[PDB]
């Protein structure tokens, strides 16, 4: 028996396995329950702290994904498939898992912590582009990713009810982060270090920690990867989740409350997820059923209010956007658009696809922006039309979110540094047209190219060595920077100042599409107020 | 007594004068009453045809200028001074000028008819820089302009009522209109082939006379120079000129109405008085807003300018329409806080967003930062040079170039063929500051020929390049096309490819979009949000 898989946390006793990557062993401790089991009863429920067992648990293995829609736009295509579930589906699903060194660090350590996205519909732990072994070998930290539930389990909230509260999804993920506090010493992590880090609603999920006092407390920096928690999709009001919880309940035979929360709860949860998108008030994209809800709780404001009130001296932040952020959303609902043809669109479905991009705003909210992302010596161009309506997606929903985030945390004392990341994988998938596509960055992170079984460049894995040194580097001190030699400058609202993450060194350069994003962060909110 | 010097009219007998050009002789006949004096009881009326006179009238200088405002901004500055009437103010100033060949022409010429601008406020045919002589000579066409009343004297409307029926200014233009129909044959001239051609509201005119039926059936080409009916500017609604008109009544201390007596008492203040109370009745401070300007009552304007474009058909018409480079910034050392002719208008960006509001006067706030939106680079939010550019270009792309983009896009998509130019050569003799560019105005000199005139000081190439222009000018005149046979040809402007000519030193340069970006917003967008 191998005493250094052997761990004791607050709970009890837990089995560990050894994994291999080509730079040598590392620790892994998969599948650990940080929660009861939030089912039956317990549905729609705050998770409650795991309860001490006997025994040894075995944490050899990778837990059940939260139950949630899987996609099936295209059966068998690795663009899609490489984020479906790829463990069974169970409301039995709160585990998290911890990777650290081999043998384990006899001290101190810094700590990462992963937050999946997947709109706060769909996402797991145990997906292989989040596999932490490569991380935790190269910058010898130690990482852990909790599974969080999602859609209708984690984010139907009846507000002011006990029985459908919202936000439990958040909550799990606070109560991992609280399970970090007390046990990650003993894998030899710092528990007075911790880096959050998450991509899409991961990292809308990092922004909403940031702002809830609770979670505060419980970490240390934060990376947000093509993702805030000030997006238009990531927070819905009061008013708006009570109508989508009480839609789900009639779609599915459901008639007070307390009676529709237990019909709810008496229906298997493949059923849920079998009406979840039909609750949505239009036809869209970059748009979902089950988000964080602004109720007063978890978040007293909305995070753009509690952004701009905040005192932000004392925090470093990490934030950046893929080059093509708008791209793989268009074939989920735009007219026109398809991975298997150049998608050349006509000006009557740019038109539509405004209006499919952007949904729930005025006429004349469509109108400005139709007039800002046309060109008009060109208004008809196929090609120009494609970029056009992928850039109005990408910066309505992702770039701009990102930059007001940013430019407001800067001004109010954090220290921030901004990324573009720019290279577009050698082993993609997706069409060409799509460039450089939301997600695609998350597997250089986690240097997933190390992997001798998969097929990426010798090129591609320097790369991925730079990212993870960047990554660890501000996880480590607050500042991505090797010692001198083309230095990363943090982002400021006047100078904006950013840096574009591909093969080539460094490069420096000035605003997160500051045009576009004064449009949509400055002057249409005015609009829509009148 | 010369034969070629005297002329018969259907009013009567004219004496003209000859004129010496540095090209050859040139007949002209200046001063030509058109109208009755519309003094005393005639004053705010429609213009009366002149009556039949015996004998001979002497046509043999300027008439009197319309009385105006006299601008008193920079006093002895030539750049303003070129402006300022030349010749004594008087109610008495409905006449017109003729310039003709010497000897008269033997078969019918093209006749070119020139509107001053001058804000509607202000403008004579007398101005230097109007000089028909040289176009005369050079082209060999006739050329013919009028004096039309200006201010309160031309555009006071009590809408609905028949003793200030407003517009008065354009039915001056319209009756030199019909009098060169009548008469410019006698002077050879060709009735059948009139182009008209006018700058900034003069410009406005034009269009107004191309859009108004009786005054469509009177030429039959058009110019727009720096100008279009559809400006911000160029017209007032019914309500508007009644409040204006009301409150300059009520500023001279007439009673608050009937309107038959408002007037009347009205008609009793020396025109002096009137004039310095002009000013005063617009609703707020700002720059390119003039108090009295053309009306739409239903009568010479059916509709508004912008919905009669829309509306017809332009089939058969040639039209001739360009901007100059820098149309915003003349106008911005007139109210825009931190400008100034004598330094370089460096401002701030509080100086920027108090701008934006004088230069786009009465419009909602959420107008207003929708503006700035647009003219701010939001990566050198603050930058002065930047700042006095982009205030510039509010200025100009608002009241300016795209109103006259709308123009001959609609034109175009309607029937038209519309020739666009960019006038992008700065005078040698410009004595505004470098910093304005090229402003507003500062391409009339070398489309009349003045460079031609040996007491001024223009260098040779610009002497060849106004000739270039005359000739472009006179092409469209006589052809309706501005080229000449095959050699770098200019291409007519189309709503779809939107090429123009940019008109300098160098030779024809062929480009797209007359600020296309900016247009969109100010022609298809703010009126959508304004209608909010």
């Amino acid at each position: 028996e191998d005493a250094e898989l052997l761990v004791t946390v607050r709970g009890g006793r837990l089995r560990g396995i050894r994994l291999k990557t080509p730079g040598g062993p590392v620790s892994a401790f998969l599948g650990i329950p940080f929660a009861e089991p939030p089912m039956g009863p317990r549905r729609f429920l705050p998770p409650e702290p795991k309860q001490p067992w006997s025994g040894v648990v075995d944490a050899t293995t990778f837990q059940s994904v939260c139950y949630q829609y899987v996609d099936t736009l295209y059966p068998g295509f690795e663009g899609t498939e490489m984020w479906n579930p790829n463990r069974e589906l169970s409301e039995d699903c709160l585990y998290l898992n911890v990777w650290t060194p081999y043998p384990r660090p006899t001290s101190p350590t810094p700590v990462l912590v992963w937050i999946y996205g997947g709109g706060f519909y769909s996402g797991a732990s145990s997906l292989d582009v989040y596999d932490g072994r490569f991380l935790v070998q190269a910058e010898r930290t130690v990482l852990v990713s909790m599974n969080y539930r999602v859609g209708a389990f984690g984010f139907l909230a009846l507000p002011g009810s006990r029985e459908a509260p919202g936000n439990v999804g958040l909550l799990d993920q606070r109560l991992a982060l609280q399970w970090v506090q007390e046990n990650v010493a003993a894998f030899g992590g710092d528990p007075t270090s911790v880096t959050l880090f998450g991509e899409s609603a991961g990292a809308a999920s990092v922004g909403m920690h940031l702002l809830s006092p609770p979670s505060r407390g419980l970490f240390h920096r934060a990376v947000l990867q093509s993702g805030a928690p000030n997006g238009p999709w990531a927070t819905v009001g009061m008013g708006e989740a009570r109508r989508r919880a009480t839609q789900l309940a009639h779609l599915v035979g459901c008639p007070n409350d307390t009676e529709l929360v237990a019909c709810l709860r008496t229906r298997p949860a493949q059923v849920l997820v079998n009406h979840e998108w039909h609750v949505l008030p239009q036809e869209s994209v970059f748009r979902f059923s089950f988000v964080p809800v602004v109720d007063g709780d978890f978040l007293s404001d909305t995070p753009e209010a509690l952004i701009n009130a905040g005192d932000f001296h004392g925090l470093q932040v990490l934030v950046g956007v893929v080059k093509d952020e708008g791209s793989y959303f268009l074939v989920y609902g735009a007219p026109g658009f398809s991975k298997d043809n150049e998608s050349l669109i006509s000006r009557a479905e740019f038109l539509a696809g405004v209006r499919v991009g952007v949904p729930q705003v005025s006429d004349l909210a469509a109108e400005a922006v139709v007039l800002h992302y046309t060109d008009w010596l060109h208004p008809e161009d196929p090609a120009r039309l494609r970029e056009a309506l992928s850039d109005v997606v990408g910066d309505h929903n992702v770039v701009c979110p990102v930059a007001q985030l940013a430019g407001r945390l800067a001004a109010q004392g954090a220290r921030v540094y901004a990324y573009v990341f720019e290279h577009r994988a050698s082993t993609l998938s997706w069409p060409l047209w799509m460039g450089v596509p939301h997600g695609y960055e998350i597997e250089f992170i986690f240097g997933i190219p190390l992997d001798p079984s998969r097929n990426y460049t010798a090129e591609e894995k320097i790369f991925a060595q730079r990212l993870m040194r960047y990554w660890a580097n501000f996880a480590r001190t607050g500042d991505p920077n090797e010692p001198r030699d083309p230095q990363w400058p943090p982002y400021t609202a006047g100078a904006q100042q950013y840096v574009s993450l591909d093969l080539r060194p460094l490069e420096v350069r000035r605003g997160l599409r500051a045009q576009a994003c004064a449009f949509w962060n400055r002057f249409l909110p005015k609009l829509l107020s009148a």
